[PDB]
């Protein structure tokens, strides 16, 4: 039936390279370690990405993952002005630009993350993918 | 492979009912429509889940669902006891106990919805389940 496409989009996922599904750098919503949490609010606000790559300099300088729900936990009285994204930001899964999809979602599930940082062939930013990009090629489009 | 395990388990999609992977109506987290944003803020802060339930007198009249994530959208200078749960309460999609999981996740997809309130036999609340759950039948767990 239509089990039938998704039974072939399983078979093939051994066979699409991550940079086939991810998004790439030039569209991807960043912010810098030494933002404010305020801007992260700001950042959320005009985006409304639940996850957010860290970067240093440039966006091909990646060091973590920041979630816009962590800003719950801060307090308007002082803390958002207060605090750095560095302060929030989880430590980043990268992944080469040429793995394929089925090792990506075996590791998304044992690391227990959802985002990987897919660098490129000479050390900078290709892109991010996430579990949704995987589960995507099984399912559809969500 | 272990490609062969999730063959399987799409395959017997359609025969593993709704309520063989929701979580039952005892373990959700859940808030009143009443409540103010101030008390979802709390609640939050307490469980970590990202979608909850909204019931009107009990967990049994599910009137919508809330997103923690809504809450930045809110300036704390007033908004956050000037606004009841209510105020930002999206509509539930309701499915019924025995329904496949294979039409839920056609459904969820098309309707671009995370998570259905299941209903039991009698016109209560037997219990929620996400995309994630059916995800994880495929999968494994998440
Ligand atoms: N920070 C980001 N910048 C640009 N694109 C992103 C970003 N995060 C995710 N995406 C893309 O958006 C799509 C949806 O991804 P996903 O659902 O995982 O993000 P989300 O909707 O922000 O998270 P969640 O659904 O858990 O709230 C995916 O194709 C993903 O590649
Ligand atoms: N409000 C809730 N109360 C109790 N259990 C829930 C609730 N929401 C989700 N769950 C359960 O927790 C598990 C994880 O679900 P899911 O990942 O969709 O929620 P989440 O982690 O809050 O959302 P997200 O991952 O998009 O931030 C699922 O098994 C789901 O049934
Ligand atoms: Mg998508
Ligand atoms: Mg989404
Ligand atoms: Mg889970
Ligand atoms: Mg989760």
């Amino acid at each position: 039936p239509q089990e039938e496409e998704m039974i072939h989009s399983i078979l093939e996922l051994e066979e699409t390279p991550v940079r086939e599904i991810m998004t790439p750098r030039v569209e991807m919503v960043a912010i810098e370690d030494e933002a404010t949490l305020e801007d992260l609010l700001a950042l959320y606000r005009e985006h409304r990405y639940s996850r957010v790559p860290v970067y240093r300099e440039s966006v091909d300088h990646i060091v973590g993952v920041a979630y816009a729900k962590d800003l719950l936990d801060y307090y308007c009285e002082e803390d958002l002005k207060g605090r750095t994204v560095a302060s929030i930001t989880h430590p980043p899964y990268f992944v080469p630009e040429n793995m394929d999809a089925w090792s990506l979602l075996k590791e998304l599930r044992r690391r227990k993350v959802h985002m990987a940082i897919v660098v490129d062939e000479f050390g900078g930013t290709a892109g991010l993918v996430t579990l949704e990009d995987v589960i995507e090629e099984i399912v559809g489009e969500i």
